[PDB]
């Protein structure tokens, strides 16, 4: 089918009267600027490529807001996720579909068109395993089918509280595996992922959760061409500890020893020196930056201007859920930069100085790399995953081209997108998911039973 | 008139089935918890005070989001003051008073139902006064009017270009008043401004555009009941230049020279040293804390926490408007302190370990001090400005009392807010302003005149 824009932005930037032919498959077939709509869907504003979430824990949505009481004069990352473990330890497999889906309806409708789901949650309450050991990772590929999001499922190996190989708490029970147990549940997940059309990735927790000769196992296991994710460098604690483990610090190490690379997606990445940021830069590896997490969590404050400086690659993830919004965290990673250096228009490049645009560019790309998935941008060949803007909307339908970024990420909202599309599909039409009332319902039933 | 909330955020705490009472002229008559909702109007969800907001300067919407460029390798604050004097050299009475009836219209929409003008466009284009020199104020006055949203006017005294008494800059011309013009504009707004139902401040726009003998002149004029406002210690550079001009830093030279009370909200403050957040707090002042603009601008971050814990007065409010959004305030207020102490859960009392109900509490009634309006809580003899939370909305509906502030402020957005009464009038409902196309036409078209 033929759907026709006014406004685009393509890979080689802004373009007028777009003409988009897309495949039975989802994909875009045929891209021609200045052309006639004839017969094609007119697009009520701006279109732009639909950005990757590239990092989620689904089940956490159903906390989000609800962690903010104060028991402790240093409320912290950990008290925090003492009460994470305590509302894990009561899921159940239906309630965790049903949270997932209600979640990815939320994320179409704020413009994130594919999702890596970074998933620890394996086990049944008392930490044996279910008949199907797929169950939970089967549920939330179900789930994403449901509300129509592209998915990357990130199957994780956990197996220990902290470094040295720590053996795992009683609240993280619901986590472990074995390295044999994981690589298995990798290739169970094989055929029902390809036939959803879903991706598939290798996980480790953290440098706190697995060992060294585990990440070693899992990287020789001959699953060469998948994404590689972690959460690293969080805390200022793990870097602590790490030093105390090892005398490296957590990204330090993970480089000495680990051929980092292009597959690798390192989540948070907070705490990096100025020697850990070159590294990461030099890698090519993506920092998956998490900003309205980290600020909830009290991570800290990423280097990304010296990262970006550096060639370094990033996205964006809404982790632990507390805001489902591409406006939000693009807006305050820069933000966050300006509030430290105590200046403005701190995120840009030598060759593009307008702000809005260097970070959409940024995460786009950083987003693609991670999850795995030919998405990122409106080219030939590509998935036919978009966004489109409110033309209605007096801000935006004044602007153009980088003007009209800068007017949504930084004085607009969430609102102005109102049309998005995964893979050909409408997903969202005029701020409407078809599935919303439905999962509504059945979410906050779950949410009464928490 | 009479409406039903099965939940209202009351003073005394989280009330069920509260039946309001609102008077012909807007106010609260009466307010009975688990009454019935016989003759009312049965409202769609979760009931909270509205929110003022303590400072804004309305043209500056016009160009939110537009100064996101790189113009130089550290762009600042100085940089940036320079282009918005440059939209501010273009506008006409019409297209200011177009901006702030929109800004007002949006503002209502995200929950704010007072708002204190602090403005400072007073002149023609070369710098001259109109023939009715207070014409840009209503041009305010009536743009609130228009929204219905309810309106401290603060005039700014405007007179210096820097400390001193430096010769105020060419860009600044319309800005520029002496004291005694100054006293007599606000002599001249009383009536008008009284007839609309809004009410006055007085305001001196910094240290930097005033001197110790205006201030002196103004605060002995004889308004001894209007609120004062002054933007204050907001950049490092005037840090610095106080000190070179006076030995003292701008916060502690005010509270040194100035008697200043609970009549004062300082906006901004964000550079206050240990000293001078004891003396604030202990002073009654009201901070007016300005998050996404001071973030926008890179102001750097407020000690709230330390403000707060001293038993420090704060409120919220939009400034260049980059952000009109009373959930992004609060939360960004929070995360904030959160970022620069890598903790979580900062701003609490000890009485109330719930942040978001800390956080709406502290500038509800920092904002009502500000503005030196009756609103701020539901309370019989106050005005009747409230909002409606979504009652279908899946996180609000499952939570109770201060748990449904904290999914609202911290999980949460702005679509949440579903209905907004101001004066005892619906203004926003289901989301949407009556006046809403209008003004968004006429908007647009102001929009292109400019750019
Ligand atoms: N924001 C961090 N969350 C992590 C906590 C951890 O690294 O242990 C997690 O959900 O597993
Ligand atoms: N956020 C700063 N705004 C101020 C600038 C100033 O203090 O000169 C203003 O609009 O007057
Ligand atoms: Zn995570
Ligand atoms: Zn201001």
């Amino acid at each position: 089918s033929a759907i026709f824009a006014e406004r685009a932005l393509l890979p080689e930037g802004w373009a007028r009267n777009v003409r988009f032919e897309i495949s039975a498959d989802g994909v875009l077939a045929e891209i021609r600027p200045d052309a006639n709509a004839d017969g094609a869907e007119r697009l009520g504003g701006a279109v732009l490529p639909g950005m990757p979430n590239l990092h989620s824990h689904a089940f956490q949505r159903a906390m989000a807001g609800l962690a903010e009481v104060a028991g402790n004069p240093n409320d912290s990352f950990w008290t925090w996720r003492e009460l994470m473990y305590r509302m894990v330890a009561r899921l159940s497999p239906e309630q965790i579909e049903v949270i997932a889906c209600q979640l990815y309806i939320e994320m179409l409708k704020a413009g994130y068109t594919a999702v890596a789901e970074f998933h620890y949650v394996h086990h049944d309450l008392d930490g044996r395993s279910y008949a199907d050991p797929a169950e939970l990772s089967l549920r939330i590929s179900r789930a994403a089918s449901a509300a129509g999001i592209g998915l990357t499922l990130l199957p994780v190996l956990y197996s220990h509280a902290g470094f040295g190989g720590q053996p795992a708490s009683e609240g993280q029970r619901r986590f472990i595996n074995g390295s044999e147990a994981y690589l298995e549940l990798l290739q169970r997940l094989r055929a029902p992922l390809e036939a959803a059309g879903h991706s598939l990735g290798l996980c480790f927790h953290s440098l706190r959760a697995v060992t060294p000769q585990q990440i070693a196992t899992v990287l020789a296991a001959g699953h060469d061409d998948l994404p590689v994710h972690i959460h690293i460098a969080e805390q200022q604690k793990e870097v602590d500890d790490c030093q105390a483990w090892s005398g490296r610090r957590p990204l330090q190490w993970l480089y000495e020893n680990v051929a980092v690379d292009q597959r690798w997606c390192l989540v948070h990445a907070t705490h990096a020196d100025p020697a850990e940021v070159a590294a990461m830069a030099r890698s090519g590896a993506v920092a998956g930056l998490c900003l309205s997490t980290e600020a909830n969590l009290g991570d800290g404050i990423f280097p990304a201007t010296d990262f970006l400086a550096q060639g370094g690659r990033l996205g964006i993830g809404s982790d632990s859920h507390v805001s489902l919004s591409v406006v939000e965290e693009l807006r305050w990673l820069e933000y966050g930069q300006r509030l430290r250096d105590r200046k403005r228009n701190r995120l840009y490049r030598d060759d593009q100085p307008m702000i809005g645009r260097t970070l959409y560019d940024a995460a786009l790309a950083g987003g693609a790399q991670a999850l795995g998935q030919p998405i990122g941008s409106l080219a030939v060949g590509r998935r036919a995953d978009l966004l489109v803007l409110d033309g209605n909307d007096p801000y935006l339908a004044s602007a153009e081209g980088d003007a009209l970024l800068n007017r949504w990420l930084f004085a607009g909202g969430d609102r102005q997108v109102r049309d998005v599309m995964v893979a050909g599909r409408w997903v969202v039409r005029d701020g409407r998911h078809a599935g919303e009332e439905r999962s509504a319902r059945a979410f906050v039933q779950v949410l009464g039973e928490l």
